[PDB]
Parts: structure tokens; C-alpha cells; sequence
């Protein structure tokens, strides 16, 4: 589990969104595994605006943050899970690292701010849904 809290937005994995998220919906995209809902309180996270390929992510199944090198956001075929059939997921970045299903939502960050959240994994890989292209998270 986990979310990004930037401005009056909450960014979560679409497959983990609650009824309150869907009832306060700003934007959602199944192909990216992302959903954004509105918040009453202002958040403290800031979004990175960059092309970094090195950063640190939080792994809840280890209670640890790990430094990683990750690929650029791409269209990747992801195997079936409890939440999606096997399909192409867009804007996805891969790294070598531990992940389990409940690690979704952990933040990946670089020197510039939040880069994305854990969305996929297995066999020593972790995949992150990028948010750096969503410029509108910084305003309104
Ligand atoms: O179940 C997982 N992800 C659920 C969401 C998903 C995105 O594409 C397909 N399902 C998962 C599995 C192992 C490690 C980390 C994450
Ligand atoms: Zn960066």
C-alpha cells in the first residue's frame, strides 16, 4: 500500500483505490495502473521533473529503502496478477529489486523528488508507474 500526496491530490495504484477515491476522482488510467483523487488537506510530496535513471524506493516487505537503477518509462508486457490479466502496461520503469504484491504504492524518488510508485514485480524485478510526465499534479 501507499500513495503520493502532492498539493490537493492523492496518487494511488488504480487497483488499490478505495470507494472514497472513486467518489472524489480526478483522473484514472488502467493501462498505467494509476488513479488520482482530490484531498481536503495539502500534501508534502514534490514531483521530480527529470530523466533520472537512479533513485531509491521503499520496499514494505523488507521495511527498507533500496538504491536502484531503473529503465526509462516504457510499454512492457506484464504477467497476470490478482488485479490485471497479462497485458501491456504503459509508462512503466523496471529495476532489479525485491517486490511482492503488497509492496505496491511504495515511492521511488530521485535527487529531484518523487518519480513514481511500485506497481509490478517478481523474480528479483520491481516495476514503477512513472508520474513525472503528469505536469498538472503541480497546479490547480
Ligand atoms: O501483484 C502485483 N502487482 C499488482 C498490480 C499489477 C500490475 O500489473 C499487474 N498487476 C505485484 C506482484 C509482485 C511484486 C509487485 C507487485
Ligand atoms: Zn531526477
Amino acid at each position: 500500500s501507499g500513495a503520493i500526496y502532492v498539493g490537493n491530490y492523492r496518487v494511488v495504484n488504480r487497483h488499490l483505490a478505495t470507494h472514497n477515491d472513486w467518489a472524489n476522482l480526478v483522473w484514472e488510467d488502467s493501462s498505467r495502473d494509476l488513479l488520482v483523487s482530490s484531498t481536503t488537506a495539502q500534501g508534502c510530496d514534490t514531483i521530480a521533473r527529470c530523466d533520472c535513471q537512479t533513485g531509491v524506493y521503499y520496499c514494505s516487505s523488507r521495511r527498507k529503502h533500496y538504491p536502484v537503477s531503473f529503465s526509462k518509462p516504457s510499454l512492457i508486457f506484464v504477467e497476470a496478477s490478482e488485479y490485471y490479466p497479462a497485458r501491456y502496461q504503459s509508462h512503466l520503469m523496471l529495476a532489479v529489486g525485491h517486490s511482492e504484491p503488497g509492496d505496491c504504492g511504495g515511492i521511488l524518488r530521485c535527487q529531484h523528488g518523487v518519480v513514481g510508485i511500485v506497481s509490478t514485480g517478481g523474480n528479483g524485478l520491481v516495476g514503477f508507474a512513472d508520474v513525472r510526465d503528469l505536469l498538472w499534479l503541480d497546479e490547480e
